[PDB]
């Protein structure tokens, strides 16, 4: 409880090594020549382009961060939005990106997780919300996504994974230990209390809450370019972040940022975009 508030690291620092959007999850590098900030417009584009959206539709955003998904959903397809949060800083900052759009289309953030959650909506985007989908209760939160949605509803997932011990095993014992290690550091100093899910586990849980799952999509080699330039970013403000931080903090997160790059590229880590499928999606 305390322990875990250890690791509470101010948006500033964050700030430091994130393109001008401060999106804090894996870029689509599509072209292979985009910028950090184009190809994290790139990323919202691909979740949002699989969901089906047509004009005056409510888009939920699970985990809605600096408001850029629901900005954009707005923008390209004139749809309706809520967005949920638990970062007080993002929940003011989203009211504020929302109320700056010029539609009559309703825009409306929550400070709530999805478990209070129960307004009907048409489709559902989450991305990298770990602070929605970093704490198990899957059978609950898949069976609350198809709920709340009509018959021809869709959700993309976008979340980083680990393999089950038993897939790891088969790599060789001494890089499964290794990842498992690291792994247990991400979750402890990075996303405290986390648990980082398999694709088997997203994938499974959705199909069990009536879903249908069409083969997820790896961004693997968009991760490895994100954190490569994450790192590079973080190495370059190493001053200014240890100013606003700690040596304790900048390492900390150097060694997340060149050790997530180092396990993806080994492919003893992924990040799987999910996409979850209502028996009357259209086809
Ligand atoms: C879901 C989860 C769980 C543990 C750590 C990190 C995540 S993330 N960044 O939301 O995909």
């Amino acid at each position: 409880e305390d322990i875990q508030a250890h690791y509470d690291v101010s948006d500033d620092f964050f700030a430091l090594f994130q393109d001008p959007t401060r999106t804090y999850s894996c870029a689509y590098f599509e072209p292979p020549e985009l910028t950090l900030e184009e190809a994290q417009y790139a990323k919202v584009d691909l979740n949002l382009d699989k969901l089906d959206l047509k004009p005056g539709m409510t888009l939920l955003d699970i985990g809605c961060g600096w408001g850029t998904t629901m900005r954009r959903a707005v923008e390209r397809f004139d749809v309706n939005v809520i967005g949920l949060t638990l970062s007080k800083n993002q929940h003011a900052r989203c009211e504020q990106v929302l109320a700056s759009i010029d539609t009559n289309r309703s825009r409306q953030v929550l400070l709530q997780g999805w478990e209070d959650f129960a307004e009907p909506v048409d489709r559902i985007v989450s991305i990298e919300a770990f602070e929605h989908f970093g704490h198990e209760n899957y059978d609950d939160f898949f069976k609350r996504c198809f709920n709340i949605m009509p018959a021809d509803g869709r959700m993309t997932v976008q979340s980083s994974v680990s393999y089950h011990p038993y897939e790891m095993a088969a790599r060789g014992k001494k890089l499964s230990f290794e990842t498992a290690r690291f792994i247990k550091f991400i979750v402890t100093e990075i996303f405290p209390g986390g648990r980082l899910p398999s694709t088997e586990m997203m994938v499974e849980h959705g199909e069990k809450a009536g879903f249908t799952v069409p083969e997820p999509l790896s961004l693997r080699p968009h991760y490895i370019k994100t954190l490569r330039i994450w790192g590079d970013t973080l190495q370059s403000n190493k001053d200014k972040a240890i100013e606003v931080t700690s040596e304790e903090v900048y390492n900390r997160y150097m060694k997340y940022l060149r050790g997530c790059e180092h396990y993806f590229t080994d492919e003893m880590l992924d990040c799987s975009l999910v996409t979850y499928l209502k028996p009357g999606a259209a086809a």
